Order: structure tokens, then sequence, then C-alpha cells
């Protein structure tokens, strides 16, 4: 009896300045996420560009649980 | 009995001068953000694309991905 | 009987001037941030990717990662 | 009864002027930042890439990363 | 039987002028950062990757990693 | 008394299945033709200017450019 | 008294398959013709400029280019 | 008494399956084709410039250049 | 009295499967024909100027360049 | 009487499967023809600058330049 199962338990999070980007291009290609022709978690920031700038970005209670098959 | 299955358990939260100047100039820009050419993408945080990119204090808290596969 | 499961448990956290300046200037930039060309790729941390990557003060608190494999 | 696991338990944490400048110029960049020709890939700190690549206070605190083969 | 496991339990961490100038000038760059031709790869601290690279105070608290063979 | 005069003297002639092919293709291309200034100029055989210039059997008898300045 | 002349005696003819193949294929191309100031000029032969410059049987007989300057 | 002129005498002639093939291919190609002055030029053959310069059977007969300057 | 003047005399004739190939494939070149003054020039042969230059039975009777200068 | 002058007379001439294949493959080229001043210039064979230059049969019978100059 095949069964490609993934078993998740993934949580939790109990609580109780100057930025500045200048940029000057010609004629730019840029592909982010590509998939041409195979899964493809995402838990925390991805950034794509020319200039890519991420600051503070992933602060706090991430869970990726991934799975086969 | 083939079953392509996935068990997913995924939640919680019991939580009891700023300046940003982004000046661009492009010329001739082609951009592909999330592509998918001829199989799952899960997305839980933040995915920026562009020729200029930037992203100040985006995940902050229970962020959760589960995945399976078929 | 196939069963290529992830067993997973994954996560917690229980709490209780600065200037950044960026100055470009290109031709011709042709940019492939994640490719996949004809295979799971989990992302926890930050991932960037440009001509300029800058990232401060990204990853910090409770970051999980549960991969399996078939 | 082939069962090609990955057996995770991972995470916790429990808590109770600076300047960056960054100045750039080029011409004719290819830049590939993670790629995958023709294979897990996991990611739980950061992966900065590019022709100018700075990183600065990034991973702090609380980083697990399980994986598992087939 | 053949279960090619990997048997993780990974984490804790329990608390209680600085000037960065970089400036650069290329031509005619190729950058790869990470990648894969035609295989774990599992990342837990800083990979930064470029023509110029600069990493400060990264890898600062609580990390693991673990992985399988296959 | 100034004089700055030109003697020109110049005419006779007493006269008593070729393939040509051409492709041309371009992208973005800028010509500037003959002249720009912020000064005489006598022509009597062909001035030719392009991206592509071809000329064929041009000057043939009698060709009597004259120039006289002051 | 000046007199910056210049005298021209300048003429007389007293006259009693073929393939040509040109292809050409450019990107961005920029041409300045025959002149450029911020000076007498003379011109009978052909004066062929381009990026494919090709110049086939072009001076035949009394070509007589003739200037007197001061 | 300034007399600073020029005679100039020339001209007569009293006479009584050839394949050609040129490809080009470039990409970002700059020409200046005879002057950038910031100054007499007597031309009486040909003067061909380019990226791809090809000249035959150009000067036949009576070339007659005559040039006289002060 | 100045006479700086010019005697030039130039003349005369009294006359009573070739198979040629080019083929060039440049990338980012730079010409400069024949001149950059920041100055007679009596031209009566071929001057071809390129990257690839090719001249074939170019000057053939009565070629009378003739200069004076002062 | 100061006659910075110059004289010429001169001409005549009176006459009573050839394969030539050129290829070229470049990268980066810079070409300066036959000047570059910050001044007689006499021309009367084929001058043939180039990164591949070729002539053939190119000065044949009765070149008579002549020059008397300053």
């Amino acid at each position: 009896s095949k069964a490609k199962e993934g078993v998740v338990a993934a949580a939790e999070k109990t609580k109780q300045g100057v930025l500045y980007v200048g940029s000057k291009t010609k004629e730019g290609v840029v592909h982010g996420v590509a998939t041409v022709a195979q899964v493809t978690n995402v838990g925390g920031a991805v950034v794509t560009g020319v200039t890519a700038v991420a600051q503070k970005t992933v602060e706090g209670a991430g869970s990726i649980a991934a799975a086969t098959g």
C-alpha cells in the first residue's frame, strides 16, 4: 500500500533609521524563480534583482516541512 | 491502495525618523517573477523580484509550510 | 509497502541614526535567482541574489527545516 | 517495507551611528544565484550572491536543518 | 527493509561608530553562487559569494545541521 | 585691395547580366553623414557613407574638381 | 594687396557575368562620415566609410582633382 | 604683397564570371571616417575606411591630384 | 613679397573566374580613418584602413600626385 | 622676397582562376589609420593598415608622385 505521505507538525510563537536605494540600468533580464522542463518550499525571504536589499527580514517562528515520492 | 497523501498540521501564534527611499531608472527590463514551463510550489514568506528589490521587516511570525508529493 | 514520509516536529519562539545606502549603475545584467532545468528545495533563511546584494540583520530567530527523500 | 524516512525534531529560542554604504558600477554582469541543471538543498542561514555581496549581523539564533536521503 | 533514514534532534538558545564602506567597479563579470550540474547540500551558516564579498559578525549563536547518507 | 578669387576651368568629354546583391540587418545604429561644425568642401566623386556602403563603377570621365580659397 | 587666388585647369577625355554579394549584420554601430570640426577639402575618388565598405572599379579616367589655397 | 596662390593643372586620357563576396558580422563597432579637427586635404584615389574595407580595381588612368598651399 | 605658391602639372594616358572572398566576424572594434588633429595631405593611391583591409589591383597608370607647400 | 614655392611636372603612360580568400575573427581591436597629430603627407601607393591587411597587384606603372615643400 504505497503512501507517499509527509507527517508535519509545524509552528509556534507565544510573545508576552534611514534606507536609501538608488539604481540605473539598461537592458536587464531577471528570472526570479524558474522551473523548466519537484517541490519548492519557501519559508523565509527570497529577494532577487539587479539590486537586492533585505533588512531586518526573517525574524521569528518559521517552519518548513517537506515530503517526497 | 495508492494514496499520495500528506498529513498537515501547521498553525500557532498565541501572542499575549523612519525613511525609505527607492529611486530607479531602467531601460528594456524583462522580468519573470515566478515561472513554470513544460510540481508543487509553496510560499510562506516573502518572494521579491524586480530590477530593484527592497524588503524591510517582512517575515515576522508563525510562518508554517507543510508539503507532500504526487 | 512504500511510505517515503518525512516525520517533522519543527518550531517555537517564546519571548517574554542607523543608515543604509546602496547606489548602483549597470548595463546588460542577466540575473537568474533560483533556477531548475531539465528535487526538493527548502528555504528557511534569506536567499539574496543580484548584481548588488546587501543583507543586514536578517535571520534572527526560530528557523527550522525538515526534508525527506524518495 | 522500504520507507525512506526523515525523523526530525528541530527548534527553540526562549528569550527573557551605525553606517553601511555600498557603491557599485558594472558592465555585462551574468549572475546565477542557485542553479540546478540536468537532490535536496536545505538553506537555514543566509545565501548571498552577487557581484558585490555584503552580509552583516546576519545569522544570529536558533537555526536547525535536518535532511534525509533516498 | 531498507529505510535510509536520518534521525535528528537539533537546537537550543535560552538567553536571559560601527562603519562599513564597500566600493566596487567591474567589467564583464560572470558569477555562479551555488551550482549543481549533471546529493544533499545543507547550509546552516552564511554563504557569501561575489567578486567582492564581505561578511561581518554573521554566524553568532545556536546553529545545528544533520544529514543522512545517499 | 584684396581679391580672394578662384579660377575654375574644368569640363569636357568628346566621346565620339551582372548581378549586385546587398543584404543588411542592424539594431540601433547611428550615422552622421558628411559634416558638423561649431570651410569649403568641393565634391566631384562619390562620398558614400553608411553602415553598409557599396560603390560600383562610379567616377568615369571628366571628373573635374576645382578649388580655390582665401 | 593680398590676392589669395588659385587657378584650376583640369578636364578632358576624348574616348573614340559578374557577381557582387554583400551581407552585413550589426548591433549598436556608430559611424561618422568624413568630417567634424570645432579647412578646404577636395574629393574626387570614392571616399567610402562604413562598417562594411566595398568599392569596385570606381575611379577610371580623367580624375582631375586640383586645389590651391591660402 | 602676399599672393598665396597655386597653379593647378591636371588632366587627360585619349583612349582610342568575376565573383566578389563579402560577409560581415559585427557587434558594437565605432568608425570615424576621415577627420576630427579641433588644413587642405586633396583626394583623388580611393579612401576606404571600415571594419571590413575591400577595394578592387580602383584607380586606373589619369589620376591627377594637384595641391598648393600657403 | 611673400608668394607661397605651388606649380603642379599632372597628366596623361594615351592608351590606344576571378574569385574574391572576404569574411569577417568582430566584436567591439574601433576604427579611426586618416586624421585626428588638435597640414597638407595628398592622396592618389588607395588608402585602405580597416580591421580587415583588402586592396586588389589598385593603382594602374598615370597616377600623378603633386604637392607644394609653404 | 620670400617664396616658399614648389614645382612638379609629372606623368605619362602611352601603352599601345585567380582565387583570393580572406577570413578574420577578432575581439576588441583598435585601429588608427595614418595620422594622429597634436606636415605634408603625399601618398602614391596602397597604404593598407588593418588587423588583417592584404594587397595584391596594387601598383603598376606611371606612379609619378612628387613634392617640394617648405
